[PDB]
């Protein structure tokens, strides 16, 4: 259940880093 | 603990996986 | 190992969070 789950968090940590990336592509084209 | 982790990871799972649909919409409607 | 995972999805959990945050914001000014 828990080399399961550092698979599951460690796929998760690079998911939101690629979304951390395209988040602040967009604020910094959108502004406001 | 373990039990909360599971509950926790597939909770993230599914936020990110929204997260993933709302980006890829707002890159999409930016981008042109 | 277990506690470094709990560290692990307890900032993960954070980040998301934030992200939902910021996606909502930006939704909200590029408009539908
Ligand atoms: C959890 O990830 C987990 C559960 C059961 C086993 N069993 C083995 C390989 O004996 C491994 C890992
Ligand atoms: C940027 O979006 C970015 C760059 C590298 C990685 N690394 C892996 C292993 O996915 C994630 C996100
Ligand atoms: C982990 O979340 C966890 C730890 C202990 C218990 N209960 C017992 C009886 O050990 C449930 C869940
Ligand atoms: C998102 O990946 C997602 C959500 C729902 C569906 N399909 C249906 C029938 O709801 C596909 C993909
Ligand atoms: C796993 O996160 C883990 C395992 C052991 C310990 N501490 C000691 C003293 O062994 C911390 C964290």
């Amino acid at each position: 259940r828990v080399a399961r789950l550092e698979k599951k968090v460690s796929a998760l940590e690079k998911k939101v880093a690629g979304l951390e990336k395209e988040v602040a592509r967009l604020k910094k084209l959108v502004g406001e």
